[PDB]
């Protein structure tokens, strides 16, 4: 047959001694696939949560934004209307003061005139 | 004692069972460098969506810093502007009175010009 029974079982036990070590490897490799797709399932958490934080930032500034600009608009309006104001009532104030002026010169002249009369009351 | 036939046939069993071992040995090595390599990507991914993050957070922080110190000069006109306005007004509500004096005087004083005329006949 060419190999004897010595050289069969020696061989035998080298195959067994073998499968020892791939079994050994199949154990081995199945742990380290096991932790890795343990892994895998905490960096797709994180990838989504990054993303959630990541979409929520931004509606979050959408309606911040637009509530600032409704703020910002009113407080224009307030201080456009008071900014009227002030040049309403300095051009009321000019008006007011020309007036004035005016009356105080029509004043001016009846006081002199009183005065000439008087002086006219004091010789007849 | 087994004879050359039996050992023979257990050899071939042996190898069989080594060649089941070895794919099953290709096998898990291909799904785990799979899972390295999806897993890579993924660190990848969150470095820079974090960085992306990290940039959006510093912009928005300087950006209210600069609404803020707008609002602030705003509202601070507004205030200026309605102290005086208040003052004006003060000052408005003066110059009326003393139109209303002014316009009594000249009434009076009408008057007093046309007695005295009558008085020396002019």
């Amino acid at each position: 047959g060419s190999w004897s029974v010595k050289e069969l079982e020696d061989k035998n036990e080298e195959l067994l001694s073998e499968i020892a070590h791939l079994k050994n490897e199949v154990a081995r490799l199945k742990k380290l696939l096991q932790r890795c797709l343990a892994a895998n399932q905490e960096l797709r958490d994180a990838i989504r949560q990054s993303n959630q934080i990541l979409r929520e930032r931004a509606e979050e500034l959408l309606h911040f934004q637009a509530s600032q600009r409704e703020e910002k608009e009113f407080l224009m309006s307030k201080f456009q209307e008071a900014r009227k104001l002030v040049e309403r009532l300095g051009l009321e104030k000019l008006e007011l003061e020309d007036k004035n002026e005016e009356l105080l010169s029509e004043i001016a002249h009846l006081k002199n005139e009183v005065a000439r009369l008087k002086k006219l009351v004091g010789e007849r």
